[PDB]
């Protein structure tokens, strides 16, 4: 058909070919050129029609003419035309899928292009590599053996070298493993270069560095018998002894520069290999109480390799990099165009150097490299590379805190982006990046409304989820931007935009940051494997595949991993989650030890020293700080103190390492301020006040010289502002303890101007300074007028990351209240644990009974905040897993615990609306009592107690008890309790019966006096608020009559409910209780009020019956130690304690969706797992319980052996009862993290020492394994508050088990808990110890 017609045309074309034949002269060549262009037109049609055969007919004549052209020399009759025509023929051979004749035919293409300058032979080699690759892809090894040298074998040896160089460069662009092919070419290249001619020494040197790149990532030493380091040092020796010509001095540079750069990389890789080898070869009777199990599990295999750093090689290493920058600076900054061979390899190498500088934390010199990269891209006219470099510059400048210089480079990227094609992936990726940069620029310049709009559109772009390593890195930066918006106060953004942001999936900033950290570790695993950081062998070793972009991405990912850890550690430390932060700090320290970077190590040691200070561990804090000094002093009262603001020392020229030094003085002052050395900590803190503005000035001065802008960058950058704010906080805190010194007073105002000028970035520090303002103005008291009540035997034994798989690259009072309102709204979205409690309780005192509902919400909001943060992080992991597998109960729990689930308005209207909804959810028959103490001075224990009683269909009731007036202060009770605990440890050492028993008996009497002191001295008459109410209509009527009469007696705030609760317990109202109540409530006429109360109490007496109900206690960090359950009044009621008020409502949500079989149905006695005597040192315990436990029906367990973790998981998830008799809470068998990941269904009866005890370290909140059990859904948890001896605690276990189990179906556990307290001989030292966490349970 058309092909047959083409055959006829080919016949005419053959006649035309014959016509061109014989014809001689440029005119004949012109006629031949016309025929060639016609053949090109015919080939265009044939190619379009895939008529390879028809094109091949013309190609056959053309190939013959190509062979004829090879005979002798022919002028460039068809420049590019010949290449394009031959390209069609090669494409036709590719269309024929036959590559055997393709490679010989590219030879004819090479033969046709023979007498030309090196730029001309650049296209055939790309095809030559390409026809090689697809044939190699199928597996044609024979064609792989064919390279240019043997194929040609007929060329000028010098020109053959340049052809071989082009093949090597083309092989780097191939996105597959090409180590062996590249190695073959280099060996042929080395053979050609003579070893005696001075010009041959140059060629030998250039070829040697290519071998170093191949050997650095491939083990080919079995063939070349030379290591990477020896070859690279051999190259430098040859380069040193060269005296070049003036024309080629440009090429001497970029050869010496590339050699020095690759000296650094291959010596760095050797150090990393050595570290992994050292690591791989490299790989406790406190059981009485495991409260510190995690602390010991952090290990001590540190602080040794840290001193193995800072050897003189580190500076010697940095000398190589700095000299390479100097040489490349000379070559490029000159006006004249460069004369190098491949400017692309110069551009590619510069990107690797730029990335390495950021890894070693030298960002200023990384900015110089990126400026030169843009210079190369402008000459190369590659618009994609110019935009990429400009985006990196803007990202770098923002981190340094310079929003002014960031904008110009952001706009330069936009202009260069237009020249690109709008359909490629590069355009889409770069457009999204610039919008992300613009969104961050809006956030820094206080334009949040438009910034949120841009970010939302970026998050809603369908292309962001494309599977590639470049997209994964953009996703990481998107998540870090989300945390920036999630850190803002509520007033910045409207309710509509807040809902849209939280609907994406991230609630709190730490959740977003943790998700970013997970993604980065996934990229590392997808790139280099996990041996670099995971420390454990993953039973597989992946390749690295250095194809150019993989090499630069390798160093970029590592830098961002360290950068992410810094933000995560600082933010988690500020909230109060010290334990979680130390895990991130230690993992980052391990990475920096393997890379051997002293600069990054010093920064992370400083942060760890800050964390240890918050836990009141001075010895470890002092150990860390001295390690910093050795690293700092060898790298460059410390010597760096008192430095002029022009110092060019290695520690006086870099902003990163100046911040490390500034934090050192702050942490050093904190240690001295806690050790009693005032006037030295104050003097130290003055230096940080002086230093920070000076440091910013030098960085501002230096940034100008680097970028060569004209004006100073408008406002001074903002990177040391956080340090200056914390320094200003500490100084004002010591002003309270020394109010005599008027000098510290101006600091409080001087600090406030600094913080108020940078709203809304230093908002947490603004809140702290406002709180000190309230306390300074503050100094019963002035809070009295807001409240309605004014005060009138043988010694016994004492018992890290989750990687994810990624797809292939394929009046004074009013002023104080108004001031605190501003501070509360600045931190409520993400409250720190310490500050929030102080603010809420202080505000609650001032509001008093002027607003009962706001008072109840404030007191409720101030307890167990760190648990609330950890629960929200836990829920995100739960919901994310469900989405991975493929949730209504989880969604409602998130809204219950969220911080931003509020409407708009003035304080406190939205909170009262949200609080009223929560009250309506309270189950019937439950009384919720909150006990917390108000601390006026932060850092000390207060003497004022707050009590709130919450019930269904009843307004909240609150009351204040000041204990400083009477003897037996609340601090005295707390001090006495700790004195008993210390004497218990000392008495255990004695080894005689008489002194042991006599001492133990005395301790029991002291505990009895303390418990009775709680009821009489502390609670007084207000113990009635803890007892339940009554259902008879008697009390309500009497309160109705008494309310009017009591108002005329002088009661400021008459409340109907308070009298009703107190009149219900009229049976136990002692006559002394009446006097305390009557005098406080009615100061005007105390005698008259006594008459009415006595008249009313007498009538109600005998006519009251107690009801069946439940009491739940919520206690703060200090009051949770004391045994409230063992008070004389509460020895007849079921009492449990919960972490917070919201936890009670969480059980109701879970209970309705059928997720708690124990609460819904009951406990089946035939589902029990016991762990008895695991460590085999409690013989008397075993013989008292072995026989009883074994004979029971359906009971399984482990005796005398350590259980496996798999056994314990089945017990908690599938069995109903878990009994542990041994040392501690069994944290070793099941740690805290393992408990959190499972759904706990069983009831935990852990009879170990200090199992249900929360450790209070410093001002941080309590921690323990009991919180993990409650957060996993445990119905009830039973444990001990202090240490107990085995023989007595065995009696308690016996009484509780025999009584409860033998009681029959339908028996409540709490009733028999109180019964068993009488079994032990020491009824107040051992009997009071067991407590219950959770909700009451029963048998089926
Ligand atoms: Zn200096």
């Amino acid at each position: 058909d058309l092909t047959q017609l083409v055959d006829s045309c080919k016949s005419t074309v053959v006649w035309m070919l014959e016509a061109l034949e014989g014809l001689s002269g440029q005119e004949l060549t012109d006629h031949m050129g016309m025929t060639a262009s016609y053949t090109s037109n015919l080939a265009y049609s044939f190619y379009s029609h895939k008529l390879y055969a028809e094109a091949c007919a013309i190609s056959e004549p053309l190939c013959q003419h190509l062979g004829l052209v090879k005979p002798g020399t022919y002028p460039e009759v068809p420049p590019e035309k010949l290449h394009r025509c031959f390209r069609l023929q090669v494409e036709s051979l590719k269309k024929l899928g036959k590559q055997a004749q393709g490679c010989k035919m590219v030879i004819l293409w090479l033969a046709a292009l023979q007498p030309c300058s090196p730029e001309h032979m650049a296209e055939p080699v790309t095809f030559w590599v390409r026809v090689k690759m697809d044939a190699a892809r199928a597996g044609d090894k024979e064609l792989q053996l064919k390279t240019l040298r043997d194929s040609l074998s007929g060329w000028d040896p010098e020109t053959l070298a340049l052809l071989l160089r082009e093949e090597l460069q083309a092989y780097k662009a191939v996105r597959a493993d090409t180590g062996q092919e590249r190695f073959n070419i280099i060996c042929d290249l080395l053979e050609l270069s003579p070893e005696e001619t001075p010009a041959g020494a140059w060629a030998r040197a250039t070829h040697l560095v290519e071998l170093a790149q191949v050997l650095c990532y491939h083990d080919f030493t079995q063939q070349t018998n030379c290591s990477a380091l020896d070859a690279i040092r051999e190259a430098l020796q040859l380069l040193d002894s060269v005296r070049p010509e003036a024309q080629a001095r440009d090429q001497l540079l970029d050869d010496k520069a590339q050699a020095l750069l690759w000296l650094y990389i291959c010596t760095l890789e050797a150090k990393m290999q050595e570290g992994i080898e050292r690591d791989r070869r490299a790989q406790e009777e406190f059981e009485v109480n495991d409260l510190n199990y995690e602390d010991k599990l952090q290990e001590d295999r540190f602080l040794y390799s840290n001193i193995a750093f800072n050897l003189a090689a580190d500076a010697a290493q940095s000398k190589c990099l700095d000299q390479a920058l100097a040489l490349w600076k000379e070559l490029l900054t000159k006006g004249q165009a460069p004369a190098v061979r491949c400017l692309q390899q110069t551009a590619a190498s510069l990107q690797i150097l730029a990335a390495l500088y950021q890894l070693v934390a030298k960002p200023m010199q990384a900015l110089e490299v990126l400026l030169l990269l843009r210079i190369v891209s402008e000459r190369l006219k590659d618009h994609s590379k110019a935009a990429g470099s400009s985006c990196h510059i803007t990202q770098l400048l923002l981190t340094l805190g310079c929003p002014s210089y960031a904008q110009l480079h952001l706009e330069e990227a936009a202009s260069s982006l237009k020249h690109l094609d709008q359909t490629t992936d590069t355009y889409l990726l770069l457009s999204l990046t610039c919008d992300l940069l613009r969104s961050q620029l809006y956030w820094t310049h206080q334009k949040v409304t438009k910034g949120v709009s841009l970010l939302l559109s970026v998050l809603r772009d369908p292309a962001l989820q494309k599977s590639s390593k470049a997209w994964y890195l953009l996703r990481v930066q998107v998540l870090q931007l989300v945390a920036a918006y999630l850190s803002l106060p509520s007033n910045n953004l409207s309710h509509s935009l807040w809902e849209q942001l939280c609907a994406q999936g991230w609630q709190t900033p730490e959740i977003a940051l943790i998700d970013s950290h997970k993604l980065l570790r996934s990229i590392i695993l997808l790139l280099m494997g996990s041996d670099i950081l995971s420390t454990q062998k993953a039973a597989v070793e992946t390749s690295f595949l250095d194809y150019g972009e993989n090499l630069v991405q390798k160093w970029q990912v590592l830098s961002e991993v360290l950068s992410c850890s810094e933000k995560l550690v600082c933010h988690l430390g500020r909230l109060g989650s010290v334990s979680e932060a130390k895990a991130f700090c230690l993992e980052a320290l391990k990475l920096t030890t393997k890379l051997q970077i002293p600069r990054q190590c010093a920064l992370f040691l400083v942060l760890k020293g800050e964390l240890e200070l918050a836990r009141n561990d001075i010895d470890l804090c002092q150990s860390d700080l001295q390690q910093v000094l050795f690293l700092l002093e060898s790298c460059t009262i410390p010597n760096f103190l008192s430095h002029s603001p022009t110092c060019d020392c290695s520690l006086c020229a870099s902003p990163v390492l100046t911040a490390v030094c500034l934090r050192w003085v702050l942490v050093t002052a904190g240690v001295r301020l806690a050790m009693g050395h005032q006037a030295q900590g104050l003097d130290l803190l003055q230096v940080v006040l002086k230093g920070c503005p000076e440091a910013a000035e030098r960085l501002t001065q230096a940034l100008q010289a680097s970028l060569n802008h004209k004006t100073p960058p408008s406002l001074v950058p903002s990177l040391l502002d956080e340090i200056l704010a914390q320094a200003y906080t500490l100084l004002a805190l010591e002003g309270l303890n020394q109010p005599s010194n008027e000098s510290l007073q101006k600091v409080l105002q001087s600090g406030l101007k600094f913080v108020a000028a940078r709203i809304p970035h230093l908002e947490p520090w603004r809140a702290s300074l406002l709180l000190i303002w309230a306390l300074t103005k503050l100094g019963t008291q002035l809070f009295a007028s807001s409240w309605g009540w004014q005060p009138p035997p043988g010694p016994e034994i004492m018992r890290s990351g989750e990687w994810e798989l990624l797809r292939l690259d394929s009046s004074t009072l009013d002023s104080i209240c108004d001031s605190l309102s501003v501070a509360f709204r600045g931190i409520s979205h993400c409250p720190p644990s310490g500050l929030y409690a102080h603010l809420c309780r202080f505000l609650a005192l001032c509001l008093g009974h002027r607003d009962p509902y706001a008072t109840a919400f404030l007191v409720t909001e101030s307890v167990s905040i760190t648990c609330r943060h950890q629960l929200l992080t836990h829920l995100h992991r739960q919901l994310s897993k469900a989405q991975k597998h493929r949730d209504v109960p989880l969604a409602r729990i998130q809204r219950l615990f969220s911080f931003r689930a509020l409407e708009s308005g003035h304080f406190p209207q939205p909170e009262k609306e949200s609080f009223q909804e929560r009250l309506a959810l309270i189950p019937s028959g439950v009384t919720v009592c909150v006990l917390a103490l108000a601390t006026l001075q932060p850092g000390t224990v207060g003497n004022t107690l707050l009590l709130t009683r919450l019930e269904k269909d009843s307004p909240p009731v609150s009351v204040q008890i000041p204990t400083g007036q009477n003897k037996l202060h609340l601090r005295s009770v707390l001090n006495e309790f700790d004195a008993i605990q210390k004497a218990q440890k000392e008495n255990s050492s004695c080894t005689d019966k008489r002194e042991w028993w006599t001492g133990r008996l005395a301790l029991d009497h002291r505990m009895e006096v303390l418990i009775a002191s709680l009821e009489k001295s502390v609670l007084g008459c207000w113990k009635g608020l803890l007892l339940p109410s009554s259902e008879e209509p008697g009390p309500a009527q009497e309160a109705s009559r008494l309310q009017e009469l009591l108002q005329d007696c002088g009661w400021k705030y008459p409340d109907r409910t308070l009298l009703k609760i107190m009149l219900s317990g009229a049976g136990a109202l002692t006559p002394q209780d009446i006097q305390a109540l009557a005098y406080g409530l009615c100061p005007t006429q105390p005698e008259r009020a006594q008459e009415l109360l006595n008249e009313a109490v007498g009538r109600l007496q005998g006519l009251t019956v107690p009801s069946n109900s439940h009491l739940v206690l919520v206690l703060d960090k200090d009051l949770q130690k004391l045994p409230w359950e063992s008070m004389p009044s509460l020895q007849a009621l079921p009492v449990t304690r919960l972490p917070s008020f919201r936890f009670l409502l969480s059980y109701s949500i879970i209970k309705e969706y059928g997720a708690s079989p124990v609460l819904s149905q009951g406990v089946d006695p035939r589902s029990t797992f016991y762990v008895l005597n695991p460590h085999n040192n409690l013989s008397s315990t075993e013989e008292q319980f072995r026989a009883n436990f074994s004979s029971e029906a359906g009971w399984r367990g482990v005796v005398g052996e350590v259980p496996r973790p798999e056994q314990v998981q089945e017990a908690l998830t599938k069995h109903d009862l878990y009994i542990y008799a041994g040392h501690g809470a069994g944290a070793r068998f099941l740690d805290g993290q393992a408990v959190l990941r499972l759904s706990c269904r069983a009831v935990a009866l852990l009879f170990g020492s200090s199992s249900a005890a929360l450790a209070v370290h410093g001002n941080l909140e309590g921690a323990g394994i009991v919180l993990k059990y409650i957060m996993a859904g445990c119905p009830l948890f039973l444990g001990n508050l202090w240490d107990v001896t085995d023989r007595d605690i065995d009696r308690y276990t016996e009484a509780l088990l025999q009584g409860w189990l033998g009681a029959g179906p339908g028996a409540p556990l709490l009733y028999y808990v109180n019964q068993a307290r009488q079994a032990p001989r020491l009824k107040y030292l051992i009997g009071a110890a067991p407590i219950a966490y959770g909700l009451p349970v029963s048998l089926r």
